[PDB]
C-alpha cells in the first residue's frame, strides 16, 4: 500500500511525476480521477489552506472531503498499544482507521506534536498509527513534516524559474522570529525538497540550539550526494543572504528546550532582527522570498517584503490545491 | 469589481432583477450556474439560515461551499495596517483574501460588531478589508448591515401582496425586548429596503437615543425623495401599529450606550411591553408580521402571533435561499 | 408523515425491505435516491460514524448533507412549550424544525439525555419536537434508542450467519464497565432489534438496578409473543455466556441512579470483571462479538476480542452507511 507521508518515501521519478501532473492539473482543474469517492480529512489541529484546498480538490476531481476534528465533533482518539482505557481518549486508532477505511477511499491526517517532549513527537505516532491499520492511502497534512507544502512550494519555484531544473540556485532557509515556539515541520520539509531538487542550500538560523533533527540534516546530506547539491549551516545572516535566488523563512523552537520553553524564551527574544526586511532581500540576486502561512507581519517578515514583486507566498499558497490533486490522484 | 455588500450601493433596477431571478431560482431550484465553483462562507459568529441556505444554495446551482470560522477553525484574523503582529492573530486579511481568491470564486463574510465601541465598528472594516484585498466578489453575511435578509424580506412582501410594486403601504419597523443588547444590523436593513421600495416607514422605538445611526437615516431619507415613499420616527406603539400593513420587529442596543450597556440594562427592561402580540397586531389594516429571526417566543412576539396566518417569518426565511442563489449567479 | 424515529414503529415487512435494501446499496453504491435532495444532520452530541456514514451516504446518492451544530456554529434551540424565551436558547423548535423543511428533504437529529432526571430525559422531547414540527421526515441519529445501530447490527448478524432468519440463535447483551455512567440507548436498542429478530435473548447485567426501562423490557416482551423468540435476564456471566451465538457487549448507567450518581460510582467499579474476554467468548458457541463504538480497550472489551475472527464491530460499523442510504431513500 502506497502511502504520502514524506517526499523522501517517494523516488525522484515519482515526485516528478507528481509536480507534472500538479501542472497539468493547473491547467484544466475539473476531472474525474475521484469520481464516487471520498477522503476524510482528520484535524487535530488548525488550519485554513488545507481544509479548504483538500475539500475543494476532493469537490473539483468528483468526490467529497469529510472534514473530522477529534475532541470537537469526532470522539478523542487513543494511540498507545495495549493500555485500559480509562483516561480521556473514547476509542483506539486500531478502530477509526479501519472503520474510516470502510467508508472512505483516502485519509489525510494533520497532527503537530505536543511540544512536552520531543523524543515522543519525534516518532510521529499519529501518522504512522494511521498508515499502519488504515486499508487506504494516508496523506500527511502535517505532523513533523509537511510534504504537501514541499511540493506546493517545489513547483511554485519551478514555474518563476521557468524550468523544472532547479540544481545551481543558492537556497536559504531562513530561521524568524515568533513570540512562541513552533513546530519545525515546515522547515524540515523545506529542508528536505530544498536539498532533493539539488540546490545550494544554507541552514540559517540564530544558534546551534536551532538545527533541525539530526533526521532531516541526513536526509539533506544524502540528498545532496545524490542530486548535486550542497548543504550548509550559517548563523551570519548577511553572509548568508548574498547572491541567495530563494530566501524561505519560518520559526521554530529550538529542539533542545523542548518541555522546557521558559529559558528559550529570552533567547529567541535577542533575535528579533532575524526579520525579514528590505535590506536584507536586497543582498539576495533578485531572489524570491516565500512562506508556508499564517504569517505574522512586521514580526517574520516586513510589509514591504510581503507585497513585494519577488514575494510568491501567495502562489506556493495555490499551488497547495494542485499538488494535493496529483497527489490524491496517483494514491487512489 | 462587483460585490454585494449593501443594496444601497445597486441601482433599483439591478435590485429588480435580483429580485425577479430570485422568484425564477424559487420556481425552478437547480441549475448550473456555478457548475465547478465554489464560495468559501466566513463565520466569525454563529448561524444556522445563512450557512444552511448559503451551503445548499452553492449545491443546488452545481458548486460547492466550503465553510470557514476563524479562531475556531481556520487561524484568527488581523485587520488592522501596518501594525506588529504579535498578539492574538496568526495572520494579516491581506493573506488570507488573497490566498482565498486562488481558490474560491466567491467569498461571503459573517462579522458581527465587537459592541466595544460603535464610533470602530460602524466603520465596518472586517467586510471593507474582505472586499479591498479580495481579487473575487464579496457577499455580506451580516455585519452591521444584512442586505441578503432585506432582499429575502421584500421578496416575501411582494409575494404576500401579489405584486413587486409596495408602494403606499404602510410600514412600521419596530424595535422589541430581548435581555441583552444587539447588533442595530437587521434594523439598519430594513429601514434601508423599506424606503427603497417606497413605502411608507415608521421607526417605532422606546426614547430617541434608540434611533438607528445617521448613516442610516440618512440612507432612508435619501430613497424616500426618490421612492415617493416616507420616513417617520416615533415613540408611541398604538399610534404607530394603526393601520398598517407590515410590522416588522427587531430588538437592539441603544447606540448611545456601547461599550457602556450597564446603565441601558434598566432602560430597555422598562420597555418589555414593546412585545409583538395579538393587541398590537390587531390594531394594523389585517397586516403581515415578521422577524429575521432567531427569534425568542413570548419576548420579541407571543405565540399567538408567532402561529397567526399573518406572520410570513418562515416564509422570508426560505426567501434567504432564492435571494442568495440569485446574488451568486450575478456576481460569478 | 412517515419517519424513523424507531423500528418498534415500522412493520416487519417494511424493515426487512429496508434490510434487503441496506444489502442491495453494499452492492451498488452510487445512486440516484436522493439527486439535488439533502438533508440537515443536526449533533447536539459528539460523533464520528454517524456524521460521516450520513454525510457520505447522501453524497453517494447525489444529494448533500448540512451538518449543524447548535451552541456550537447553530444557535442554541429551545423545546419547551409556551415559556419566556429570556434564557439561554435563542429561538424555538417550533421555528427551526419549520425553517429547515424549506431547506431540506431530511432531517436527522443526535440528542443524548441530559443524565439529570431520567423522568425527563425518557419523554424524547428533542426527537418528538422534531418530529411534530418538521414538514418533512426526521430520522433518530441517536436519542434513548438508535435505530440505525439496530438495523445495521442486524444486517451484520444475518450477512455472518448467512441468512436474513435469525430465530433460534442465543443473543447475549450484557452489560460493561466505563469509568462513567452512559446513556441506556444503544442497549434498548439491541434489546428491541434483537427480540424483533425473534431471538432467545439474554440481559445479563450485574444487578437488578441495570435493568432497562420497563419501556424497552415491555416492548422486548411484545416482540418475543410474536417473533418467537425468548427474553431473560441474568446476573451471572458464565450461564448467561455458555452456548451463546451473539455477544453484544455496551455499558449505560443504573437508570434508579440518575441525577445521583455519586453512589453509583463505586457500584459500577466493582464489577470491572464484566469486561468482555477470552475467557467468556470461549464459553459460547464459535459465538460472534460486536459493540456499537466508540469502545474502550482493555476496559469494554479486551485485545484479544477486538481483533479476534469473531468480532464483527467493524463490519457493524461499515453497515451504517448502506441502512442509513437504505432509510434516507424510503423516507423521500
Ligand atoms: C503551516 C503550518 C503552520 C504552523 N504554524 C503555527 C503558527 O502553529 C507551524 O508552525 O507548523
Ligand atoms: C439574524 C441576525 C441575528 C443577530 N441576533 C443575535 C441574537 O445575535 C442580530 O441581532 O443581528
Ligand atoms: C454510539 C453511542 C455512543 C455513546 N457513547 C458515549 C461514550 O457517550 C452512548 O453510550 O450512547
Amino acid at each position: 500500500l502506497k502511502h504520502f507521508l514524506n517526499t523522501q518515501d517517494w523516488s525522484r521519478a515519482e515526485l516528478d511525476a507528481l509536480l507534472t501532473q500538479a501542472a497539468l492539473f493547473k491547467r484544466n482543474k475539473l476531472g474525474s480521477e475521484l469520481k464516487g469517492k471520498s477522503i476524510a480529512l482528520v484535524f487535530f489541529n488548525p488550519s485554513m489552506r488545507t481544509r479548504t484546498s483538500f475539500e475543494l480538490g476532493a469537490f473539483q476531481l468528483g468526490g467529497h472531503a469529510v472534514v473530522l476534528q477529534p475532541g470537537k465533533d469526532a470522539w478523542p482518539i487513543e494511540f498507545n498499544l495495549g493500555t485500559v482505557m480509562d483516561g480521556d481518549t473514547e476509542e483506539h486508532i486500531a478502530e477509526v482507521a479501519r472503520v474510516l477505511g470502510r467508508y472512505v477511499d483516502l485519509i489525510g491526517v494533520r497532527a503537530f506534536p505536543k511540544f512536552v517532549d520531543w523524543s515522543k513527537d519525534r516518532e510521529d505516532q499519529v501518522l504512522k498509527s494511521f498508515a499502519k491499520y488504515s486499508p487506504v492511502p494516508v496523506i500527511n497534512m502535517e505532523t513533523i513534516t509537511h510534504p504537501c507544502q514541499e511540493l506546493a512550494h517545489a513547483l511554485a519555484l519551478q514555474e518563476h524559474f521557468g524550468t523544472p531544473d532547479l540544481r545551481g540556485k543558492k537556497y536559504v532557509l531562513t530561521w524568524t522570529y515568533h513570540p512562541k515556539p513552533l513546530n519545525t515541520a515546515v522547515a524540515n520539509s523545506a529542508l528536505t525538497i530544498a536539498t532533493r531538487m539539488g540546490m545550494d542550500v544554507t541552514l540559517l538560523c540564530p544558534t546551534p540550539d536551532y538545527i533541525l533533527d539530526e533526521r532531516y540534516m541526513d536526509w539533506a546530506a544524502q540528498n545532496v550526494a545524490e542530486s548535486g547539491g550542497s548543504l550548509q549551516v550559517s548563523h551570519d545572516i548577511d553572509s548568508a543572504y548574498a547572491g541567495a535566488d530563494v530566501v524561505y523563512a519560518k520559526s521554530w523552537g529550538a529542539l533542545p528546550f523542548f518541555g522546557n520553553w521558559e529559558p528559550e524564551k529570552p533567547i529567541r527574544d535577542q533575535y528579533q532582527h532575524f526579520i525579514v526586511d528590505e535590506r536584507k532581500m536586497a543582498l539576495t540576486n533578485n531572489g524570491v522570498f516565500s512562506h508556508c502561512l499564517p504569517l505574522r507581519r512586521n514580526v517574520k517578515a516586513t510589509d514591504a517584503v510581503m507585497d513585494s514583486p519577488n514575494c510568491i507566498a501567495i502562489d506556493e499558497a495555490e499551488n497547495r490545491l494542485h499538488v494535493q490533486k496529483a497527489i490524491m490522484a496517483a494514491l487512489v
